[PDB]
């Protein structure tokens, strides 16, 4: 992958704030089906994802572009809803963590630059 404005912006702003938020627990590593009694979480939930992924990821530079990143986000919100129940708690919690997502990717850079300068040729 490669370091860009964007995919930082995700690392740095948006991946420190939904880290550390009250709700990000259920969703810092990956759901745990085996520990958890859940056979059918595999079978509903073809793609898992959580932010612990994503964070090892940004990480080590596992991206080419901040829309990869994006989808992984989105990715563990949907599978969230789709899997649970309307009035859980827990969707409650994606949503609470999804919209500050949202506010801040309104505010993440315009345009995808690579932020590592190479020797100019
Ligand atoms: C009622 C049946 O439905 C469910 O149990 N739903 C979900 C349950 C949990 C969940 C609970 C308890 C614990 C201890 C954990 N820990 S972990 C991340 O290691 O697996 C996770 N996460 N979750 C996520 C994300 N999305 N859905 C759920």
């Amino acid at each position: 992958g490669r370091v860009t404005n964007q995919l930082q912006y995700l690392h740095k702003v948006v991946m420190k704030a939904l880290w550390k938020h009250q709700f990000a627990w259920p969703f810092r590593q990956p759901v745990d089906a085996v520990k958890l009694g859940l056979p059918d979480y595999h079978k509903i939930i073809k793609q898992p994802m959580d932010m612990g992924t994503i964070k090892r990821r940004l990480e080590n530079n596992y991206y080419w572009a901040a829309s990869e990143c994006m989808q992984d986000f989105n990715t563990m919100f949907t599978n969230c809803y789709i899997y649970n129940k309307p009035t859980d708690d827990i969707v409650l919690m994606a949503q609470t963590l999804e919209k500050i997502f949202l506010q801040k990717v309104a505010s993440m850079p315009q345009e995808e630059q690579e932020l590592v300068v190479t020797i100019p040729k």
